[PDB]
């Protein structure tokens, strides 16, 4: 009976720092969202946890040349980490090589916009290039572009992938940051649930606009021929109908919420 | 190989009998988003196919004395079917017992009332006696209420297990014409997805209020030890991520509304 090991990843609300970590050991060392919903799965799984910050700080893609997965899911495909409790996104070609739980939380990918901002739509993006609009360097958003068949979408990737200077970002502050910056000229493909979570975060410059433009789920992912799928799936279930799962998105979303 | 033996329900807009089905023969006698949804799984997972209603037209529920399970689930069960591919919600005790895919729609607990009634909360209907309400029977939804630890939806599961006439109904069409001949004297607690579709078909008389009461998904079912279960799972993943689940819904709820 040994400590299952969790990757997860940096990402705000999700995994933060405490304030006081270097003063705390192993897991008191972080909070969020991800930390309460791991002490959870493990709880109800009957297992004990180190959580692990992933090594290279990525979700989790695959190189075309390579065929080496990084990130999360490559902890999990190459045996680093048994368990990934983090904001990764239930995608196909990750679900053809790790396992993922019923998803834990909705989202879609959404445009981040500075507030005044005349951006209402994805084909508002396509249709106009004074605002430069992009994508985190190495994540589902990312691919959902790149592999859609899609003709719009098909659209904006081809802008994406030949502008100059790179629209894409190492990580979601980053794009926030750029976002923050760019004074009305870039906008940011993201996650719906990070951008409702940046909203509500001083200074309350930046929004949400337009419908998301797909819809999917976070998921917990575990290596094929994991002991731990079905009771990790079974509490994802048992958390959502017991009301934890929208608890825990108020708790660390709007409750502690910056913009009134 | 073998016709795959795909149990379902005679639910709008999900199935629904073609307006000439006496005049056509087999799975041509139906439509809806469930059909058109059997039709894509069936393509990607390569296997033949029969459309067979659900015998005694329930979704499923077990039976707390003699543990034997109704519905879908229980045609799942007992063998009478090899895949549920119907607006089955996604629960605990389901899971238990059959296994689901990830989920192909979205939902969650919702209000139906007719057009005017002053009701716009679950805690509104919860606080007052004039207007009964109620839930189908031997689903997700009076299951939900069964369950509660929530106070307002406890006491709303205290009145509707003894109200008298009784409040709930053997069908989402027996609970929407309930509510359309009561006066405003009956809502209706029922998935947002039908929800917002009647909404949308007249005589439109009636409307969904408030938020929704829980936040959930809709999967599709396979025995336990099924051969289908990971192609049907990775076919959902396939259908949503080429936007033919988005594409699908428009298709049912938007592009066939009839209130303008
Ligand atoms: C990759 C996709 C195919 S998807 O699998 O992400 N679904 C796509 C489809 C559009 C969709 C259906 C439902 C949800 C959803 C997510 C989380 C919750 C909370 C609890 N989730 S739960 C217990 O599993 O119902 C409820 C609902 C999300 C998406
Ligand atoms: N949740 C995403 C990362 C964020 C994004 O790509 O926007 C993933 O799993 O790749
Ligand atoms: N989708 C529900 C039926 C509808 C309801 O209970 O409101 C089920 O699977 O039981
Ligand atoms: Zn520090
Ligand atoms: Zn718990
Ligand atoms: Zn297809």
């Amino acid at each position: 009976n040994k400590t299952v090991v969790v990757t997860t990843i940096l990402e705000s609300p999700y995994v933060m720092m405490k304030k006081n970590h270097e003063m705390l050991e192993g897991n008191e060392r972080y909070e969020g969202y991800c930390v309460d919903l791991a002490a959870e799965i493990a709880k109800h799984c009957g297992f004990k946890y180190k959580l692990t910050i992933v090594g290279d700080g990525k979700y989790g893609a695959r190189d075309a040349d390579t065929k080496i997965w990084n990130g999360m899911v490559g902890e999990l495909v190459y045996g680093k980490a048994d368990i990934a409790i983090a904001p990764l996104t239930i995608t196909l070609v990750r679900e053809e090589v790790i396992d993922f739980s019923k998803p834990f939380m909705s989202l879609g990918i959404s445009i981040m916009i500075k507030k005044g901002t005349p951006i209402e739509s994805a084909e508002d993006l396509s249709k106009q290039t004074e605002i430069a609009y992009g994508t985190l360097d190495s994540g589902s958003t990312k691919e959902f572009f790149r592999r859609s068949k899609i003709a719009v979408f098909d659209k904006m990737w081809t802008y994406m992938r030949s502008a100059e200077p790179s629209v894409f970002v190492r990580t979601t502050a980053e794009g926030v940051a750029r976002v923050r910056k760019s004074k009305g000229k870039y906008a940011y493909l993201l996650e719906s649930t990070m951008n409702e979570y940046i909203e509500q975060r001083k200074p309350c410059d930046t929004m949400k606009v337009g419908g998301n433009l797909d819809s999917k789920g976070y998921g917990i992912a575990t290596p094929k021929g994991s002991s731990l799928r079905n009771a990790v799936n079974l509490a994802v279930l048992k958390l959502n109908e017991q009301g934890l799962l929208d608890k825990l998105k108020n708790k660390w979303w709007y409750d502690k919420g910056e913009c009134g």
